């Protein structure tokens, strides 16, 4: 499988998605057709959310279509070579994806070879559940289960308390591995390999285990 899971969209002083471009270009391998899932977005229209993405990705050979601008979203996902999931509120992203019947189809399509790119809420969505989002529960998603494509739980925008909250999760779900992924960092899964990247310190939390700092290049 091919996933690019970014903690966030924009480095300080840089353009929205700029640090992700080389990563995406490296991973596309000729793929062009993309559907953008805008549902995490709240304060900006989904229509407008779709354009910034197309803007920076079009030169990379990616044709981005908003999943809210197509007549048959299920078929759009089935035919897509790339699934892009933007940031925003994770609960709304999951609620809409589930209600619209797009959750399993997105997972199926990525399992069948499509490249998945998600940042912030979109990185959360790739995990087994959204139990590690920092977002407020503004809408009930009718289940916390998510795409279940990446086996570990990612806590994006990580900064430490946050560790205390993660430790409470580890009391109720002792089998989990939680990755505190700081802004600026990402996890790129490609050719049978999940690799950590970025200049900031990443942390991993497991039940009964001291926090472990992971270095860029660490393979999960």
């Amino acid at each position: 499988m091919e996933l690019l899971l970014l903690s966030n969209s924009t480095l300080p002083g840089k353009a929205w998605l700029e640090h992700a471009l080389p990563l995406i270009a490296n991973q596309l391998n000729g793929r062009r057709s993309a559907v953008f899932i805008p549902f995490a977005g709240v304060t900006q229209t989904w229509d407008e959310y779709t354009d910034k993405t197309a803007e920076v990705l079009a030169p990379l050979g990616v044709n981005v279509t908003g999943i809210h601008r197509v007549a048959d979203p299920l078929a759009a996902i089935e035919k897509a070579e790339i699934i892009i999931v933007g940031g925003g509120n994770t609960f709304q992203l999951l609620k809409e994806s589930r209600e619209r019947g797009l959750l399993a189809p997105m997972a199926d399509r990525v399992k069948r070879g499509a490249l998945y790119i998600g940042w912030s809420a979109g990185a959360n969505l790739a995990c087994p559940t959204i139990r590690t989002t920092n977002d407020m529960p503004i809408v009930d998603p009718n289940g916390f289960d998510a795409l279940d494509l990446f086996p570990l739980q990612i806590n994006p925008h990580f900064t430490n308390t946050r560790e205390q909250r993660i430790r409470e999760l580890l009391v109720v779900a002792p089998e989990l591995t939680v990755i505190g992924l700081p802004e600026g960092n990402w996890i790129q899964v490609s050719n049978g390999q999940a690799v950590l990247g970025g200049p900031n310190t990443t942390w991993v939390f497991k039940a009964g285990e001291e926090a472990v700092a992971l270095e860029a290049g660490h393979r999960f």
